[PDB]
DNA sequence: AGCCGTAGGGCCCTACGGCT
DNA sequence: AGCCGTAGGGCCCTACGGC
């Protein structure tokens, strides 16, 4: 992958580190040949302050690096054998480059410290606002970031060696709670000091993971690239009713306007979002393969194709009525919305988990018509218990249905957002003649592999670590559903055989309760009641906003219509006023002073098509005013009263639930 | 391997879909009757067996994965009682590429399990067309109409006669093109059981006419092959024009595909690429930004980061598009429609060139000096019965993006006369002093096409094998600043002459290239000549012109027939509005319009649909301009329309334009 | 030879936290 | 262990004709 430069005097040669072939062909590009080495690397490299040693010397990467480098490693690390007296890391200008390089300074601090120590390591400086080096043209590349002329490298200074250790230890090894606590006391919502580099680079990092990838918002249950992707389905009108659109041409879409990451993290959380197994209340309509239960990945994105399902309407519905806040997209180039109007619950409707930095969530899905319910009686008693709110909450419903097994787990994740909830396939005993019988399990646990669950008890049986086996078949089907079917040995006990498989497969499987979202932009550990009260308080807002946007635009409506009528009144008037003006400005004004209009309803009459005057033209202008003049003073009402307001919010969701309301699916047994 | 079994393990009851891939294998797996019904996906194209050697095809993965499921072994070893299948089904696309597929499988069979047909076990499934592939269909649908037994319509093949199978086998599939190529010819037209001989000759004819007509070569037109036409043109659609900013490469792509070309996204990126590079194209289609690959074979950077845009020259290919100067056509699908080619204002064809592989036969016409091209057209233009010798007045030869030397006229000239011919393509490279009264040969350009890395990398094998004499270091001096720069040193006292002459005997450094013009011509594949290649493209000029004036004429009378509508409202303005006011409706006050004033049905609309801004002192002033001016539009177009001589004036004129604003130096050097 | 350029098709490494 | 899901990054097999 090196790239090398013809010089071999190290005194005069650099080697900068790219992320990927894409960077390094405009590096390559760009570059002065004689001096400047090139190497490549394939993305996020090993963390070494978290691997074991033997997985460290067998890395591709860190090969590459150690060989171009040619100083061997750690106790054999030889400085006069550098091969480059520079040592220049260059990632993108984003925050995964940012990460990249805390992950190369950790491997070179910690396999090649005395590289740092003598002033050979190195940090470019590419401009912001560029995806990665291959957006930019090799001749930016070099003026701005590789030309020994123009360029601000920054040299990596260590001066002490026991806060770096600290920092590194802290950062980027195995002990989650000091780096959580790092976290939450820095969060905020010519040289380089190696720690001070580290601190900076890593909490970019670890902030834009939690606040802009990881974790779902409260007040709409989403992550961005589900926000993005379900607001591009809007944005290009594809709606229920109307035909699938290509799923490459959402993903191009939803990239470039939106979310500036690869095709695969896009179209993968589309296709979760299709996926009836995944998601309790599915978000996306998908046609064709859309993947299995067996972790079959989605067909090519370039087959398949997709839309909104109906429910997704209710999570953008009215977004365009100034209920939401807008903000600028990654480039200036486009607005999107800060969060969805959302008018059901869709946090613990569909559930989330992610994997950020420090932390991590995980929230199971539940039946959206016990949800309902819940918001419906804390809407009518703010001071409703955990309690009180599990009497239309039982506890988790799967999109997989299966059993949960009491309700001690559910309770304490109610309670304090965290708890251990035990769930079972539903399988049952049966005969199947000669006085034989088999088990039969016809629902598995959520986000349990199905094959890989038989596999393992293949194995099992092969290593004759479970007794009693004699046969293993998947006769799933569309037709008939799951149904997975062990034959049992003629007189073994099937009970003892199935508690068997329950301990040692995931036939049984826990679901670790950790309900961590943004709240006012920030991740916090929420209840139930909780996540419950931030999401009503979000519909109040957005009905509230809904009310007053349609209000405004009612107003400015019946302006308009009352200018029309005027002309209407005066019409042989107004064609006169017109007729006798030389300019649109001039019967303009006419207009204004001899009718006292508006600019806007002069704008208006002038704007008006001659077919407007024919009788049914008329009378339609009419009709739409007096319409107009009742829809006022009924938002009017609800403005002003709270009651009325959150009456209205109360209809709404009953609305939703009796129209998408469905049955439990996963049991809990008592 | 991928082989997701059925649980039977009888025979007769079992089956197995051969199908193109996982996608289609997810759609297969999810539909299918587990019990039954196994399902080995392949990997796109398989191994040709009737042009590969016994090595190649037995290293292969996909053979090997059905070898192995079948269990018949193959050969002289085939034994029919061990298959674990009674039915084999093969399942690719419902797309020519699929058909190509299904007869790659069939060769297969037929050459390495012969008794599997000939007993009957080889099944073809016919799933329905308008799916790009079968992992766009739903699992219930494909269960449906294409695997449930109930409901589903296999072929089963049947070898009738081998004596004839073995002659289709071996013309269709085989190492002879020219046989192939006569079957083509033979059978093309432009513009239950089955018989394993038809469905190789039906379904092979259906995949090579796609590949001619419809992917692999250029038009004589425009000079594009679809997949560029439809990149274009999409650009176009969206507005991505020079003045406007950089569009994203993922959207045009996605765009593009979803629209007008139905095939995979490296197919599309691709193109758009190559059209974006000044090393590829002399007359570049595609203005890139961000890493578009190099001349050292590097491939662009993910089409995630780069962003691209039209050229200023890709305006003159689609100018004039929406005056019904070419014919548009439905999209794949029927959703969209598309143009069947560009007008095209320059030569495009020879200025940018074309290579291809077809099936068949291929092409490879080498690109061209644009200001040479123009005044070759002119010259053509005003002497139809011009010589080729004539037309090298103006055209001297070809002039590649990255320059160098062409050795002599003798290959150009029979190229142009017979659309073949050998042109002899060499370096630039010049000996120089470098000290110490040693010397080093410096290459500054290379042939068209050559990889420079490679070259260098077969020279650098040349030295360590001692196969060549005198070199004593190579390097790669190539900079942003500096341009192309390949030094080779010379050992002290060794004839720097002599090693120069060794590497153009040896290395790329002298290359080949290899015209062979063919090109669409009325939607068919045709070799053709320089001037053959200049009167087609004349004639799709005129045709353009002719066309646009003829749009431009029947838009000016409309227009005319609007105004002279607006006039009269205008001038009984109290009459009109007095008209429309007492109508109920909009279908009496164009029917009382009509009748009152003596208007058109489009007149009494116009006037309907007059804003009230219109009537403004000025306006009638502004409505008699408009028509004087279009009164005398029309008859200049009339005139333009009535003497073929002046039309013609009119495409010169339009030519000449284009050459004065686009056309350039020549680049490569032609010596006698 | 293997390369030129439109086409068919797919797989594997990395970080991150918490649960087993 | 190693899986879950958003993220960073990239490579290799095939057909086809001509030289
Ligand atoms: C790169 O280095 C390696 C390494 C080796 C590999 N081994 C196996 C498979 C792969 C990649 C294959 C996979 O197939 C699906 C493919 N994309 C589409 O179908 C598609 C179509 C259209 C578009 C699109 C995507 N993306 C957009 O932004 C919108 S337009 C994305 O990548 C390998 C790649
Ligand atoms: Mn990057
Ligand atoms: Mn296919």
């Amino acid at each position: 992958k090196l790239a090398d430069c013809s010089s071999k005097s190290p005194e005069e040669c650099e080697i900068f580190l790219v992320e990927g072939d894409s960077a390094g062909g405009s590096t390559k590009s760009g570059r002065d040949s004689r001096t400047q080495a090139i190497l490549p690397l394939r993305g996020k490299i090993l963390n070494v302050e978290k691997a074991r040693l033997d997985r460290i010397l067998n890395n591709n990467e860190i090969r590459q690096m150690i060989t171009a480098f040619g100083t061997g490693i750690g106790g054999d690390f030889d400085l006069a054998k550098a091969r480059y007296h520079k040592i220049v890391i260059m990632t993108d200008a984003d925050v995964d480059g940012a990460h990249i390089r805390t992950l190369l300074l950790t491997f070179f601090y910690r396999f090649m410290r005395p590289l740092i120590e003598a002033g050979y390591v190195y940090i470019a400086q590419p401009p912001t606002g560029y995806k990665g080096l291959g957006e930019m043209n090799a001749d930016q590349l070099w003026e701005t970031t590789m030309n020994p002329e123009h360029r601000a490298l920054l040299q990596v200074k260590l001066e002490d060696a026991i806060e770096a250790d600290q920092t590194f230890e802290m950062l980027m090894g195995d002990v989650v709670e000091n780096r959580r606590q790092f976290i939450e006391d820095n969060a905020v919502y010519n040289e380089r000091n190696i720690t001070s580099e580290m601190r900076e680079s890593f909490l970019d990092y670890a902030m834009s993971v939690i606040v802009a990838r990881a974790l779902p918002d409260v007040r709409d249950g989403l992550k961005p690239v589900h926000r993005r992707i379900l607001y591009g389905l809007n944005e290009q009108g594809m709606t229920p009713d109307k035909s699938y659109k290509k799923s490459a041409r959402i993903v191009g879409d939803v990239m470039g306007k939106y979310h500036p990451h690869g095709d695969s993290s896009i179209y993968e959380a589309m296709v979760r979002m299709a996926q009836d197994f995944s998601y309790r209340y599915p978000l996306v309509d998908g046609q064709g393969n859309f993947g299995s239960m067996d972790g079959d990945g989605a067909a090519a994105m370039r087959f398949t194709e997709a839309r909104m399902t109906k429910i997704t309407l209710e999570l953008l519905r009215d977004i365009n009525k100034d209920t939401i806040d807008f903000i600028d997209n990654y480039d200036g180039n486009e607005r999107e919305p800060s969060v969805l109007p959302a008018r059901f619950p869709n946090l613990l409707a569909n559930g989330a988990s992610g994997i950020a930095v420090g932390m991590a969530t995980n929230i199971p899905p539940h039946n959206l018509t016990e949800l309902i319910n819940g918001v419906l009686s804390l809407s009518k008693n703010p001071d409703i218990s955990i309690a009180e709110l599990m009497e239309d909450i039982e506890g988790p419903d799967f999109p997989t249905a299966g059993l949960i097994l009491g309700k001690s787990g559910i309770r304490r994740a109610y309670e304090t957002g965290r708890g251990s909830i035990q769930m079972r396939s539903r399988a049952v005993i049966e005969e199947r003649g000669g006085g034989r019988q088999r088990i039969v399990v016809t629902e598995i646990p959520f986000q349990v592999n199905k094959a890989r669950m038989i596999e393992k008890i293949a194995e099992l049986v092969r290593d004759k670590k479970i007794d009693g086996i004699t046969d293993l078949r998947d006769e799933t089907s569309l037709r008939t559903g799951v149904r997975v079917v062990i034959d049992v040995r003629k007189d073994a006990n099937a009970s003892v055989i199935l508690n068997n498989l329950y301990k040692q497969t995931p036939l049984q499987t826990s679901f670790g309760v950790n309900m961590i979202a943004l709240v006012n932009g920030r991740p916090k550990l929420i209840n139930l009641k909780e996540a419950l009260v931030h999401y009503l308080e979000h519909q109040k807002t957005v009905v509230r906003r809904r009310t007053q946007y349609n209000l405004r635009k009612a107003k400015d409506r019946a302006h308009i219509l009352e200018g029309l009528r005027i002309a209407l009144d005066h019409i042989d008037e107004i064609i006169s006023t017109i007729r006798e003006s030389d300019t649109d400005k001039v019967a303009m004004e006419s207009l204004q002073q001899r009718f006292k209009l508006s600019e806007k309803q002069a704008q208006a009459i002038l704007d008006m098509r001659l077919r407007r005057l024919t009788g049914l033209e008329r009378d339609k202008i009419e009709a739409e005013y007096n319409e107009l003049l009742n829809y006022i003073s009924e938002l009017e009402t609800i403005l002003a009263d709270e009651e009325v307001l959150l009456q209205l919010v109360r209809d709404e969701l009953t609305e939703i639930r009796d129209r998408f309301g469905d049955d439990r699916r996963t049991e809990i047994q008592l």
